[PDB]
């Protein structure tokens, strides 16, 4: 259960090194609206982008040193910025994770669809079914899947990197006009995309060998160092081909096509490319549950999500991932480079929240070597709070959706938090003891003399006397019949037969109940109802059994203050 | 509630005679396909499908009078034809429901779009708001507004008619090559698709005047005249301008603009154009539930829905149903005219089905006059198929998920009846009495000294001894404080703390279970657990509040078949 470096990295990593695949896209597209000539400045933005990487290695670097527990950058945004910052990168993440799913997805999809091209006019089904597979494998449970893929993924691309280097040696400057500074920072900003989860190791420092931080902080580091051979490895192959962003071919595929051809390589790399972008939205899907945990302590969540043990929250957390990953799909049409601005946003605000908090941090402590610390943080945080700000302003006909979602679950969170807060206000103050019950009357709703009634009456009489059966019947002909069948048992059971023309069954029992609660009132007992749960074994009879059970529970019993008994029945 | 003539055909003709704004439009396209010149041809077609609509409401005028019941296509195909053609006319019912939400949701956006033409880039999203309001007034529960607009719709296409004639009086043959006997008949069979909605009379017979057979053929009559009229006119004006279908207009709008020229009085025709799709679509939700609780006293939908008083099964149809037609809408596009030929399919199986049961119904009986009874429906049968046949042949790349939601929906019919089968087969057996129970052990499970925690001992105490309380701790710490503050509480309910590291809440109960259950087991004592049910006045809060509770009971207390009463709390 304590990962090993190799495996946790496997793990751990198939969402930030599984970026290649669309970073080199986003700059060669950002690039080519000038000409194909400037495409030689793909090298130098790469560098600066790796740059920026080290810094954010260095400081999470920190940060798991400094937060041994987990939490990650909600945390640390919590504790060293207040309440506002740290909300905003809680919904920040969820956009993280939602947008993980759907980036990744549909780069899936266009890797497949790169390896046989006659699914282009699927882009959005495929990507959506396999979207609903992964949400399957996540609700049935999900460990070596989760592995090996990543190693194939580097060995395979390591591979690829070594012979088209090789090709390039045998082979087999230049200022161009137009690009201004903001093109090449709009450039910068939009490749910034290839550090799109190296958050993940921070989130899950527990889960590692016996010194947890200095085993996952090596992690990390090695990551890192992966992470950047294969970009700058991506990166420069696609310079020296030249490699110009075609519409219907991912660049990793022209990329592998004319170093390869089209044989038994390419389509191993085309697939191993789509497994470990699976792999990377199975990795969001299972990393939103820890934030979900992460706020629910702090009353931010429902309180269901913070019975971790039990997996509590994991179904209602998996069907909304993948619902609003699948609206997002369906949105921008699969087209990643549409969404991937959204996923930088989504990523890099709590790269800024994150970094800002640490710098703060460190100057309020001012430890040994605090300077230094203080000096990365800062740099970090700079550099992502401008390319937010240029993802902004370019791009707004795509990230407009997240101005809108943040509002609302920062609400959101705002509302629970002050609901949780006045319920335990009010709830926790004891008062007087309640008046006194002297015995309880057990109300039996029957539809038809049955095996499952005759054993709810059993128990009803054990449980207390007065036990009374009720029934509502639809059709005056058939009450009489019911009741000679009822007689038939021999239950010492007084049954009161009651009418609804309109095959209504809340209203006659409305009645009924008025009845009999005054009645048991005057006599301070407690009116109490025992319903039968008809449970069979195949988890798709639920819709077809005992509802009008809910529907008396619901629309009448809560209404009432009743006791309401459920006796379980197992069918055979 | 006894709805008059006029108000009965408002409220069930919105359906019918809103099919006119795209019966009209389908032939034109068809005939367009060849040339301008050919467009003369949509004045025979059109002449052809009155005479087929005719047939319809002769073949409905009698079954209304053989089954004033109501119950409509689908009881017809049962008697009649077995159960098999019953159970494929039920999906067809289902089919046509949803396209025709789909169909007339699309339709009043092209409307709208048409009065608007800025709206082009949402035509999508539009429908699927609509789609979404109805759903929500369908879900608030829903009289006047669905009685209003269809005489606005008809007095104004009534005014537009004549205005157009007279224009046309006032100023202000020949055979075409290519147009064979093929083509002819697929554009008679896509125009037919204005025979969208017949059926609805039909199906609801009961809420008439005090001759329910009589009024409700009268007024099958009378919307069958109107739909005539309607059509032929728009058809004739159609011809009169020209008015070839533009691809960013309909027919009606066109026809319209040409007339009156973009004044107050075309905005009126496109508002009530949309309104009255707007009501066709929300009068399928509303027939929906008919179908639903008609299969269910067969058992082949769940007994839930049999509860029609309540509308217990109205909250899961509508939401299926909505997403359904958003599906499809999302599927196609909102492009009214690639979803009309599955529309048509959908609902002219029925038809087809319908009016074999009743020609073989009078074969069977041979009353008097029986012979053109038979001749009636065997005519439209016979012409059904064939349009029902020609749309499968042509339009095959639009009508293929017919063919795939058919047997989907025939096997689950089928399998909800073999399992209701066996249900009932092997319950009505009753049984020897079961082991006898001398009393009753309560265990309270406990998250914290509240209000509500003393209000459920108070109950479980009322209820029977041996009660004792339960927490599961998470943390050894607060276990010592809790113990103390229950000490406080002057309970003399014996508390059991245990403790769960990885914040599991089930495994802990399963073990305290299984030692209870076996020391009660020896008493022949019944466990039984009392959970406290918080509810609060918001309707959203549903989701905050308990969930363990929930957990508790799904995974851990149905299996081990012990009772479990839950005590309502409200909160102010
Ligand atoms: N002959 C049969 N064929 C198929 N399934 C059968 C069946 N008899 C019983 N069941 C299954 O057992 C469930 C509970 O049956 P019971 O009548 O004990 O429990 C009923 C009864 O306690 C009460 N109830 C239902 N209809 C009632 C009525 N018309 N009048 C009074 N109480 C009614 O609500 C509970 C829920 O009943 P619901 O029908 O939702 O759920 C039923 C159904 O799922
Ligand atoms: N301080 C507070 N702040 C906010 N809301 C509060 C609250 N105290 C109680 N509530 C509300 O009351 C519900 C039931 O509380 P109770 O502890 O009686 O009912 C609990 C208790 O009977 C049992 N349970 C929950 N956690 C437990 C634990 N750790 N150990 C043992 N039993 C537990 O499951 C029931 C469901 O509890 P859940 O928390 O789902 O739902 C809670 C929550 O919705
Ligand atoms: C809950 C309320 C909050 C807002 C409501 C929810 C959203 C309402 C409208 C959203 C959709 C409107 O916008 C609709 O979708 C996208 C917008 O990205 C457009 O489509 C376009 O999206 C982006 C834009 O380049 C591309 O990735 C895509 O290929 C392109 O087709 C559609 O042509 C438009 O009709
Ligand atoms: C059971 C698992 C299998 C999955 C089952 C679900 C099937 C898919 C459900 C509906 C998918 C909707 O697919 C929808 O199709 C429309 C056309 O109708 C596509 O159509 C559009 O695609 C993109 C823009 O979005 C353009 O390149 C294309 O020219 C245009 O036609 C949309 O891209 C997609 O949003
Ligand atoms: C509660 C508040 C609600 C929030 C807002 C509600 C709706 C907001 C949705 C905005 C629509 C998205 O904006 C979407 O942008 C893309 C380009 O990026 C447009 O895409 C379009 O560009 C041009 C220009 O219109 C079109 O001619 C072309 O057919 C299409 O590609 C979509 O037509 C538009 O719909
Ligand atoms: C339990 C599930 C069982 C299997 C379900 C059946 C599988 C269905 C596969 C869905 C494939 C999606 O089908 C997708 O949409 C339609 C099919 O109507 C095709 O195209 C169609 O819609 C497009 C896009 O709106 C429109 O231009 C036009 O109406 C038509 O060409 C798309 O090119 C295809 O990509
Ligand atoms: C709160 C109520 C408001 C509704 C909120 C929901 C907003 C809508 C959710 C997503 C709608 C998806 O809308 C999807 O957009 C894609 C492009 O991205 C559209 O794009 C496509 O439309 C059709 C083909 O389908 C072509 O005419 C168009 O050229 C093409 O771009 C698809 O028609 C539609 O399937
Ligand atoms: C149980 C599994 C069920 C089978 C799974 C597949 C179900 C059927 C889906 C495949 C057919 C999709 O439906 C079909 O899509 C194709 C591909 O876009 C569309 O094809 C049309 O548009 C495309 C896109 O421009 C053109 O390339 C093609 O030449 C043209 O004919 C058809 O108009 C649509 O009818
Ligand atoms: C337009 C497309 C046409 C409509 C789509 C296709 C409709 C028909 C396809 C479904 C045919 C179902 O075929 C049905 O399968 C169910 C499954 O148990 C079984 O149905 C059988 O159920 C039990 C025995 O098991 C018998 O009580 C019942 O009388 C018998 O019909 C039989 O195998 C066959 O009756
Ligand atoms: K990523
Ligand atoms: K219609």
């Amino acid at each position: 259960q304590k990962l090993t470096k190799l495996k946790a990295l496997a793990m751990l990593s198939s969402d930030a090194l599984s970026s290649v695949a669309y970073g080199t896209e986003q700059i060669l597209i950002i690039l080519a609206t000038i000409s194909a000539a400037a495409f030689w400045y793909s090298i130098p933005i790469a560098v600066g982008v790796l740059i920026l990487l080290l810094a954010l290695i260095l400081s999470y670097r920190q940060i798991i040193y400094a937060y041994p527990q987990g939490g990650g950058a909600y945390i640390v945004s919590k504790e060293n910025l207040g309440e506002k910052p740290g909300l905003i990168a809680g919904g920040s993440l969820l956009v993280d994770y939602i947008l993980t799913v759907a980036v990744s997805i549909s780069a899936g999809t266009d890797a497949i669809t790169s390896a046989f091209p006659a699914l282009h006019d699927y882009h959005v089904p495929i990507a959506i079914f396999l979207v609903l597979v992964i949400m399957i494998l996540n609700l049935r449970g999900l460990a070596s899947i989760l592995a090996y893929p990543v190693y194939l993924f580097v060995v395979a691309l390591l591979v690829l990197i070594a012979v088209g280097l090789f090709k390039l040696m045998t082979g087999q400057g230049t200022p161009v006009a137009g690009i201004t500074l903001f093109l090449l920072l709009k450039a910068f900003s939009s490749g910034c995309s290839a550090l799109t989860g190296v958050e993940a190791i921070s989130n899950a420092i527990p889960a590692f060998k016996n010194p947890p931080a200095r085993n996952a902080a090596r992690t990390l580091a090695m990551m890192g160092i992966l992470l950047a051979i294969l970009f700058s490895g991506i990166t420069v192959l696609a310079y020296g081909y030249g490699t110009a962003p075609k519409p219907d071919e991912t660049v990793v595929s022209q990329i592998a096509s004319e170093t390869f051809g089209r044989n038994v390589f390419y389509y191993v790399i085309q697939g191993v490319t789509s497994l470990i972008l699976v792999l990377a939205a199975n990795t969001g899907f299972s990393a939103f549950p820890q934030l979900a945990f992460n706020l629910a302590r702090d009353q931010y969540m429902p309180r269901m999500f913070t019975v971790r043990g039990d997996r509590l929250g994991f179904s209602n957390g998996i069907i909304f991932l993948g619902f609003a990953s699948i609206v997002l799909i369906i949105l921008f049409g699969g087209q990643t480079e549409h969404l991937i601005p959204l996923y930088a946003v989504g990523v890099f605000i709590p790269f800024t929240l994150s970094q800002t908090g640490m710098c703060m941090k460190w100057i309020k402590q001012k430890p040994k070597g605090w300077i230094g610390k203080m000096l990365i943080n800062s740099c970090g945080a700079l550099i992502s709070f401008m390319v937010l700000s240029i993802l902004f302003v370019t791009k707004f006909n795509v990230v407009w959706p997240v101005l809108i979602f943040m509002p609302i679950v920062v609400l959101l969170f705002f509302a629970i938090k002050n609901h949780y807060t006045a319920v335990g206000e009010q709830l926790r103050i004891v008062d007087k003891e309640p008046e006194e019950i002297k015995g309880t009357v057990v109300i039996v709703p029957v539809a038809g003399v049955t095996t499952v009634v005759q054993k709810s009456i059993h128990y009803a009489k054990s449980l207390s006397d007065q036990v009374i059966a009720v029934h509502v019947s639809f059709d005056r002909e058939q009450e009489k019949k019911f009741e000679k069948r009822w007689e038939e048992l021999n239950n010492g059971v007084r049954l009161v037969t009651l009418h609804s023309s309109y095959r209504s069954l809340v209203h006659p029992f409305d009645k009924f109940l008025e009845t009999v609660e005054a009645k048991a009132k005057k006599e301070q007992f407690s009116v109490m109802v025992l319903f039968p749960q008809f449970i069979t074994k195949k988890r798709w009879h639920t819709i077809l059994h005992n509802q009008s059970a809910f529907l008396l529970r619901v629309r009448l019993f809560w209404k009432k203050d009743i006791m309401v008994a459920t006796l379980p029945y197992h069918f055979k």
